[PDB]
């Protein structure tokens, strides 16, 4: 039967009640728009509505035109603000939160289809849920070399500007998504083992379908370097995207092999960065701080950029400089998911 540590992981990520609660925390109205009736049509219409809001934000047009565009969004994607006036979506940050909400609904839509029982199946439902992921998860020995390198990568690349929590590694799984090896660009140079964080609602989607580029209808300004798959070399930069809290302080972190090839190195946000590649295989947003190559090690022949991070001396002379690197590939065939960390956030 299923390892007890794998059963606990599946039970955790397949919990629809937890998805309901995360959605209610993001102000989505699960009473008016239940997760059972969630569709890709509803989400796509939501993205279309956020595009009009993006246009108002871009132009500095608040007031009544913004209020009308926001009502269309709240009609297409029901929210619960109780007795409060529904707030305007006014800042790029606010727009990003609504893109993240629709990205969460997309992975929950996948989860609701997958976390179904068949009468005829002789399997416990938990077992059926795991089989339906088409993704092997194997628990690793805490005395193993891999666990030691991954513990060090987690701790040594916790950024100094993310001092509101530490992370304790509760457990570690090897990930083997069916088909991901066969698809992967093994040929490409510059293969790095990099971080990705996501909300607890998203892991069924990510493990069963892999990391995916943003929806085509999503507002382009939601994406600092366009519609690719985003990774960090600093554990805490990625772990901030877990959105864990004091009350929900268990999250997951993913390590993937990312075939970066030649990076187009950029100093400032450019949502059209995908077009600027021109023969290059990835975008690298340069940070002020990064692990130094003197501390690099390998795991399964991928480079692990162990910290501590130090000043890169990179500055954007005409803009904000990223504190930390980020890596964007625009094709899932440049990603191979490899490890899944069960992380206790110490707030
Ligand atoms: O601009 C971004 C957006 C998302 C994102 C990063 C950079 S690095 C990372 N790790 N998990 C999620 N992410």
């Amino acid at each position: 039967s299923m390892d007890l540590r794998v059963q606990e992981l599946i039970k955790l990520i397949c919990n629809v009640q937890a998805m309901e609660e995360m959605m209610m925390e993001m102000k989505y109205n699960t009473k008016k728009a239940p997760l059972g009736k969630l569709t890709v049509a509803q989400i796509k219409a939501g993205y279309q509505s956020l595009k009009k809001i993006e246009d108002c934000i871009r132009a500095g047009q608040h007031g009544r035109a913004l209020m009308e565009a926001c009502n269309e969004f709240y009609t297409r994607i029901p929210h619960d603000f109780g007795l409060r006036t529904p707030p305007l979506i006014r800042t790029q940050k606010e727009l990003s939160e609504k893109i993240q909400l629709l990205e969460a609904l997309g992975d929950i839509e996948i989860a609701i289809k997958l976390v179904k029982t068949e009468l005829q199946s002789p399997e416990h439902p938990l077992d059926q849920h795991y089989r339906n992921l088409h993704c092997a998860l194997r628990p690793l020995d805490h005395e193993s070399y891999e666990f030691k390198v991954i513990s060090q990568y987690l701790q040594s690349t916790h950024a100094p500007t993310h001092s509101d929590y530490t992370m304790t590694l509760l457990d570690l799984f090897e990930v083997e998504k069916d088909g991901e090896k066969e698809a992967f660009r093994e040929d490409l140079h510059n293969r790095m083992l990099l971080w990705h964080g996501s909300r607890m609602s998203n892991w069924v989607g990510i493990l069963s379908h892999g990391l995916r580029i943003a929806h085509p209808e999503a507002p382009i300004t939601g994406y600092m370097f366009g519609k690719g798959i985003y990774f960090a070399d600093m554990s805490s930069k990625s772990a901030n995207y877990c959105f864990a809290s004091r009350l929900k302080n268990t999250g997951l972190l993913l390590l993937s092999e990312v075939a970066l090839g030649q990076c187009n190195e950029l100093l400032e946000a450019n949502p059209k960065a995908e077009g600027l590649l021109q023969g290059k295989h990835s975008t690298k947003g340069l940070g002020k701080m990064a692990p130094s190559s003197a501390h690099f090690v390998t795991l399964n022949g991928s480079t692990v950029p162990l910290g501590p991070a130090s000043d890169t001396g990179i500055l954007n002379p005409d803009g904000y400089t990223l504190n930390y690197n980020e890596y964007i590939v625009y094709n899932p065939n440049q990603v191979r998911m490899r490890y899944l960390l069960k992380v206790q956030f110490n707030f």
